[PDB]
């Protein structure tokens, strides 16, 4: 039969699931990061290949992959030529695209992915579209990173006495394990360009907001609305009144509420994601080769 | 014959001027960075000593120094022990403090220094106070870096079609030499943690605003007001009605206009520099030892 493998090549790991063309599961596999910016081009390719081989228990006939790190034509040019060696037929898209297909099952739609970074991905039946998702410095509005940065800056002002200290102050310090301005400054000397670390602070903001801290509540509001406006823009551009929401930021009740209130006022319906990215990659492959998605899901 | 040396130990270089206790100029000298975060503790101390020795043409009796990089108690603990060895009497303060004293002549006051980064320094006659000045990630509101980041973020939204492209778009792309989103992303991969580069974009923002770009004017107005609010705060805590303004950001006519407008609404008088930091370091020393500042400045 035809062995089809869906792959989610991420920043920390690569996960793959193999199915035949009749919706039957074959196996699954995992390997290191598939994002070449993190482990180099060759290592990234090898990891994707490893995951695919484990899942397929040998060679695969078709491989659909959602890859993180392809944020510029230059990335695609560097990656595509080698990724194509993985199998006789390989379909390559952004990691956000398979996350979208996991929910739309290959049909048009828009998905908001708000985790460490943020992005709004869309598909209109022919072209794939995107807004945001270009990194922590240039973009990523309302991501965990964006939230943590705002929190850090607010805490500094409290330390300066410009504003009174709120629950947020200790929550943040607890997260990065610093007890005062002196340790915070020292912390910035070696951690300022530590993306994951800054992003981890979003959890402290959520905790503070739940406990009644309006300063924390306001940060979530601003981030959520900034990202939600982008979601509305793409949804309107694609022609759908429903968007899917995915990512760690949505684990925050207050963040999710501000986000949905914004969408609702704009006439947009939303649904939290319920399928895995890799399944969306298998769907990406099914669409390309002609296997019935109905037998799969 | 007492030899007093004022030193401005910065991130790029160190400047020193020597005078006696009677206000007579003795000499001047320069050396590398005095900021130990940029060249390491030993080399920073080494450069400061070199500058001092060159200006004083030998050993100095008293050295007043304004040092960049002492932004945490840990820095002071690392720096002070060795720096104190440069001369029998050494007075050490933040680089922003000597910039202030250069203008207040050792009297209470507040100074806003807005360049690549930003900070507000003050003296109340008893101690020195500070707001901001803790780095690009945690602080530096209204600094060139702050303005540069806001500009980059606006440009991205223009490329995404979320906002109309204005003059700022082309101004930014020209400054960092990129022609589109693809190149801007590639640029981010190698420039995101390069502070100087991001801050250089503030120049493009000023250009756009002078050509009437509403988007660029808003960035300058907002950044200026965010920082100005902090200057008002310190001025009020210090108990002064005047603040001094220094730094590359004030070279922007628009930024300066909005910064001053904010201060005047609060009844605060502003004033651009007029003196150099090294002179402020000499004043700092003079106050410590008791030499008459009126003989130094007039
Ligand atoms: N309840 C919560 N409230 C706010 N932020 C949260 C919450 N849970 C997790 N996060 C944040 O979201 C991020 C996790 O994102 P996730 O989507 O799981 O992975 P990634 O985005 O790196 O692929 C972390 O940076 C974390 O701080
Ligand atoms: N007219 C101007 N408009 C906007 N920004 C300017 C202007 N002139 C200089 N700058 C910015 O200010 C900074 C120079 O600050 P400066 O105080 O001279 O040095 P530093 O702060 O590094 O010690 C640069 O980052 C530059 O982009």
């Amino acid at each position: 039969m035809m062995i089809i493998v869906g792959v989610d090549a991420g920043g920390t790991k690569t996960k793959a699931v193999a199915y035949d063309c009749e919706g039957n599961f074959i196996g699954e596999g995992s390997s290191g990061p598939g994002n070449y910016h993190n482990v180099g081009l060759t290592r990234a390719i090898e990891n994707i290949k490893e995951a695919v081989k484990i899942a397929a228990k040998g060679e695969a006939d078709v491989v659909g992959m959602g890859v993180a790190g392809l944020d510029s034509k230059f990335d695609w040019e560097n990656f595509t030529p080698l990724a194509s060696l993985i199998a006789p037929k390989v379909i390559i898209q952004h990691d956000g695209v398979i996350a979208l297909f996991a929910e739309t099952l290959g049909e048009p739609g828009v998905v908001v992915i708000a985790g460490t970074g943020s992005v709004v991905e869309g598909y209109n039946g022919k072209e794939f579209l995107r807004v945001g998702g270009r990194g922590w410095l240039l973009s990523d509005d309302g991501s965990a990173y964006w939230v943590g940065r705002k929190a850090l800056r607010k805490v500094l002002k409290m330390m300066d006495g410009l504003e009174n200290k709120t629950i947020l102050y200790n929550k943040v310090l607890k997260t990065i394990n610093v007890k005062d301005l002196d340790e915070l400054v020292m912390w910035s000397y070696t951690s300022s360009c530590q993306i994951d670390l800054v992003a981890s602070i979003a959890k402290a903001v959520d905790e503070a907001a739940n406990e009644g801290d309006t300063v924390a509540m306001d940060i979530l509001k601003q981030g959520a609305e900034l990202l939600a406006s982008q979601a509305v823009y793409l949804a309107r551009k694609i022609g759908t009144n429903k968007v899917y929401l995915k990512g760690g930021m949505f684990r925050s009740n207050i963040y999710h509420k501000f986000f949905t209130l914004y969408l609702e006022k704009e006439g947009i319906i939303s649904d939290l994601g319920k399928r895995s990215p890799e399944i969306g990659a298998v769907i990406l492959a099914y669409k390309e080769v002609g296997c019935d998605i109905k037998k799969l899901i």
